[PDB]
């Protein structure tokens, strides 16, 4: 589980949404994605959430949106502390991108 394993698929998702979702919210997501990285590399991130973020990220490589939501939800109730700053960003990203499949 390496930082790039979760951030790459994400910023890939964000860019696939750039032209189709409001730029205003795309930027919001980008800024929260930066904290995730900063916070990850900073060493302020616990292993269990790194593990689940990896899982979460694989779920939308498979386009299994609802599974990604449930993992994100699990992370909120168990690790609100270390994700509250950026989690909303990835929640929105899942929604934005599932609507692109639509």
């Amino acid at each position: 589980a390496v930082m790039e394993d979760v951030l790459r698929p994400l910023e890939q998702a964000l860019e696939d949404c750039r032209g189709h979702t409001r730029k205003q919210v795309c930027d919001d997501i980008s800024r929260r994605l930066a904290l995730l990285q900063e916070q990850w590399a900073g060493g302020k991130l616990s292993i269990p959430v790194k593990k689940r973020m990896a899982l979460l990220v694989q779920e939308l490589s498979s386009h299994r949106w609802d599974a990604a939501d449930d993992i994100h939800r699990s992370l909120m109730v168990d690790h609100v502390t270390e994700v509250s700053q950026w989690m909303v960003g990835v929640k929105r990203l899942i929604a934005e991108k599932r609507s692109l499949f639509s």
